[PDB]
């Protein structure tokens, strides 16, 4: 349970992901490489860019094969397309492997890149089945389990950022790993508590009941999970269904209620700010989510802090005070455990077991009075489905699947 020199291997810019470095093509070319359990294709910058200043040559490598084959692929923000190909590909700070994959190489974007985020390109780490065109392109990591021994199993440890911040010009750098192959033992203390994934696509989880400051929230618990829930390292925040969303921000704001904040702070549009060093953390509440254990009738939950929600952004004209934005969002495609959750907690992606894994982060934002938590078990007698089964569309219906 030791694997030094995948310790650290992650870096970024607050709110703008978590990046792995990464090398494609012969002779090795270096590109930075968001990790994003939320999508499942490795997509390259491989065109000039505005927000470029390195993309993937094709004509520089020797290994490289085209395809012949395009993708298109539209999203709520934007849009990224290119050309299908295989290269040879590594992570010189993960394991000691190179593989041939898929690579898209983005040729034309909209809203994909983003101005300083230091990324050149996307490691989507989820299944085929949400793969574009198809779920015959095969992802990245199955072709790292198919064609080497590395154990069909990640885990990462994304460590968040906190004050005082060391500058009021750049966003606030951060840090993790992304620990290919197992678990390492001193990136997490206390136990390793796993949840089922319930359908290979994303990674989507059950969860049954949520708290805010330990009052339930008294939901029929498939809201919670309407239209799913997913554990998504390529999102920065909490992300809630609307119905979760409205309960969740007014138990918030009655816990906090001895200061006023504008709409604009709930709405994730305005900071908030404070003389520094003079935050009051113990007047926003905690929030636990439960998730389904690996035995029927058994929850453990997580339990997170404003340290996790509340999200610094040192402004310049107000750099002598500590500033926030509110990083819980409404969503009308689920609930997503992004960024805001997985900054807690260790997060092992156990694909062969078919599991998730949660414990407290040794890097997690904390003070002295609370910590981010997991705990469990949680028994219920004669537990609820909470699980909701999406509508079949007459198209999705129509796939054959051979
Ligand atoms: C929710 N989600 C996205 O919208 C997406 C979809 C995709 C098509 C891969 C394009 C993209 C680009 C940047 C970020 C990003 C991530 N983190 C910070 N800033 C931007 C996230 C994503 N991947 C995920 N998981
Ligand atoms: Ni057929």
């Amino acid at each position: 349970g030791s694997f030094v020199e995948m310790v650290d291997n992650l870096r970024g810019k607050s709110g703008q992901g978590y990046y792995v470095e990464m090398t494609v093509g012969s002779p090795p070319q270096t590109l930075n490489i968001l990790v994003d359990t939320g999508s499942s294709n490795f997509a390259v910058g491989a065109a000039p860019h505005p927000f470029l200043h390195r993309y993937y040559q094709r004509q520089l490598s020797s290994t490289y094969r085209d395809l012949r084959k395009g993708v298109y692929v539209p999203y709520t923000q934007g849009k990224w397309e290119g050309e299908l190909g295989t290269d040879l590909v590594s992570i010189p700070h993960g394991p000691n492997v190179t593989v041939r994959a898929n690579i898209a190489a983005i040729t034309e974007s909209d809203k994909f890149f983003i101005n300083g985020s230091n990324w050149e390109g996307i490691l989507g780490l989820a299944y085929a089945e949400i793969a574009r065109p198809d779920d015959s392109l095969e992802p990245f990591f199955d072709s790292l389990v198919k064609q080497t021994h590395v154990p069909n199993l990640f885990s990462l440890q994304l460590c968040g950022a906190g004050f005082p911040l060391n500058q009021s010009e750049v966003l606030a750098s951060v840090g993790g790993s992304m620990i290919i192959g197992g678990i390492d033992h001193s990136l997490y203390t206390g136990s390793l508590w796993y949840t089922p994934i319930r359908r290979e696509w994303y990674y989507e989880v059950i969860i049954v009941r949520v708290e805010i400051n330990g009052q339930d929230l008294k939901m029929d618990c498939k809201e919670y999970n309407y239209d799913k829930s997913i554990v998504d390292s390529g999102t920065t925040n909490l992300r809630l269904p609307k119905k979760v969303f409205e309960a969740a921000v007014k138990s918030i704001k009655a816990a906090s209620s001895t200061e006023k904040f504008p709409d604009g702070f709930w709405l994730g549009e305005q900071l908030v700010c404070w003389q520094a060093g003079t935050t009051p953390w113990n007047i926003f509440p905690v929030i636990s989510l439960y998730l389904m254990g690996e035995v029927t009738n058994q929850s453990f939950r997580i339990t997170i802090l404003p340290q996790q929600y509340l999200r610094p952004v040192e402004d310049v004209a107000t750099s002598q005070d500590d500033c926030y934005k509110f990083a819980i969002s409404q969503s009308s495609t689920g609930t997503v455990m992004g960024a805001v959750i997985m900054e807690g907690f260790y997060v092992v992606f156990d694909r062969a077991r078919k599991r998730i894994g949660f414990a407290v982060s040794a890097c997690h934002v904390h003070d002295e009075f609370r910590t981010a938590a997991v705990e469990g078990p949680f028994v219920t007698l004669d537990m609820e489905d909470c699980g909701y089964n999406i509508p079949q569309t007459d198209e999705s219906r129509s796939h054959h699947h051979h």
